[PDB]
């Protein structure tokens, strides 16, 4: 009986510095390497347990009991509005979340929707008061404990950081929680923790990954979920192909035990994929699945938590965002089968059908292309996966000879096939795609301003 390593979610309001946190702990450059300067998508890291004793050092012991996982797997989320699916199965996912929060600019409309994330999946929570290098006069030292830090800040620093944290805390009985600065906390069950942190600069990472590895082992053994047991479940990640490896996946396994010679059942763009794996990949520790530095190790078996690539025939039309389910009997290809359609078909994209064609690379990216469009009252007439097909083309120009506006494609990192794209052309159909999520709505915003001009 393997013991788990548990899913930790990062969480909150755009830009209040979750892949900065990240990329802290692991150095790495994530965030200075995200096209359009967001997170787009759900990211996984493998933070061994040796990483955070040697981060935290004689802090571990502010946790009474020993810890006893072997690391914990960090699920990275976006920030940006539009992404509350992939915020939502983030949290669905998560053993235990890390909130972060501007200190400086406090609870912000994705800081609250994280909370009521958070309250849905009952998933335990500690909070990261990011940014108080930005306090006036703040004394930086890098990668030092915040317990230590704090020793060299001046009366009026520590004021105004008691007085934002007092903001925190009044936010955090608002929505129900007792919340305190996590060295006061009496109660670790009762009361949420307040770890006041620089991502950037490393101030407080220590106490921060003590707590997170004390409460996420509390939790599991609470549940008496810390041994893993039982086929593989996970969710897909991204869809490749890459040299010397075939057709690919990378995915999050969050539960059991995933071996190099399953069979398993994937979704599929046109309909569910059932294959047997030849080979398993493991991202290095402290690799971003997502943004790697290295190539990845074949490895026989991962156990939960873990990222891992997957080889397989037959996986060039599986699906991004959808399950990754072991079946070792038919019995259980059939029941994954029908688990696999409920996660894809309750993507439900409202329609008026005098609208835009919406097209994405992943499910978590056609839901928030979709429900930004909704937010601005851009009327959807489509919304599917995958390349802009000839089809998409024909029912854009019918949108287009009732209401020229609407008779528009938007291709949320995707490509556009070559005939779709001739007649697409011939028949003055514009096609609007682009890789960052604000940046195309903001183009098909300029194309309709300037036409009306
Ligand atoms: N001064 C300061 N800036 C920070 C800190 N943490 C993050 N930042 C900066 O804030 C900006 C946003 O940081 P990100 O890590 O991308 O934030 P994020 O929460 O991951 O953002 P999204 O994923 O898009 O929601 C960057 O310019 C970071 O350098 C911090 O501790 N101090
Ligand atoms: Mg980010
Ligand atoms: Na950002």
């Amino acid at each position: 009986k393997r013991i788990r390593q548990p899913i930790i979610a990062v969480l909150g309001h755009v830009d209040h510095g979750k892949t900065t946190l990240l990329d802290r702990i692991r150095k790495t450059n994530v965030a200075a390497k995200e096209a359009g300067g967001i997170t787009q998508h759900i990211g996984a890291t493998e933070v061994p347990i040796e990483v955070v004793k040697k981060i935290a050092g004689p802090l571990i012991k502010l946790w009474k009991a020993e810890i006893k996982l072997p690391g914990l797997l960090f699920i990275d989320t976006p920030g940006h509005e539009a992404f509350t699916s992939l915020r939502a199965r983030g949290g669905s996912l998560a053993d235990l979340a890390v909130l972060v929060v501007d200190i400086n600019e406090g609870f912000q409309p994705q800081t609250i929707e994280s909370i009521e994330i958070l309250r849905k999946y009952r998933t335990p929570f500690v909070v990261a008061a990011n940014k108080i290098d930005r306090i006036k006069g703040w004394v930086i030292e890098e990668d030092e404990p915040f317990l230590m830090n704090i020793k060299k800040q001046d009366q009026r620093a520590v004021q105004e950081l008691e007085t934002k944290l007092w903001e925190l805390i009044g936010k955090f009985y608002e929505f129900g929680f007792q919340a305190n600065r996590f060295d006061r906390v009496q109660n670790f069950t009762r009361e949420l923790a307040i770890v006041p942190i620089s991502a950037k600069y490393g101030i407080g990472i220590a106490e921060l990954l003590v707590l997170i590895a004390g409460l996420s082992q509390r939790y599991l053994e609470e549940k008496l979920k810390i041994e893993v047991e039982g086929p593989a479940r996970g969710t897909i990640l991204e869809v490749r192909e890459e040299p010397g490896l075939g057709h690919t996946i990378d995915v999050i396994i969050y539960d059991g035990t995933l071996h190099k010679d399953d069979t398993i059942v994937v979704g599929g763009k046109d309909k569910a994929i059932v294959t047997k794996i030849r080979a398993l990949l493991k991202p290095k520790p402290l690799d971003e699945i997502r943004d790697p530095r290295f190539r990845f190790d074949y490895v026989d078996e991962v156990t939960a938590a873990a990222g891992v690539k997957i080889a397989a025939p037959g996986l060039e039309e599986a699906l991004a965002g959808s399950p990754v389910i072991a079946a070792p009997t038919p019995e259980d290809v059939e029941k994954a089968k029908q688990e696999i359609l409920e996660q894809i078909e309750r993507v439900v994209i409202s329609t008026d059908k005098v609208g835009v064609i919406v097209k994405a690379d992943t499910l978590g990216s056609l839901e928030a292309l979709s429900k930004e469009l909704q937010e601005k009252e851009i009327p959807i007439r489509k919304a599917d996966v995958g390349n802009v097909s000839k089809t998409d083309v024909m029912e854009a120009l019918s949108v287009k000879e009732e209401e020229p506006k609407y008779g528009v494609i938007l291709g949320f990192n995707v490509k556009v096939n070559e005939d779709a794209e001739e007649v697409a052309k011939a028949k003055d159909v514009k096609i609007f795609v682009g890789n960052v999520i604000y940046k195309l709505i903001e183009d098909y915003e300029e194309w309709v301003k300037e036409e009306e001009e």
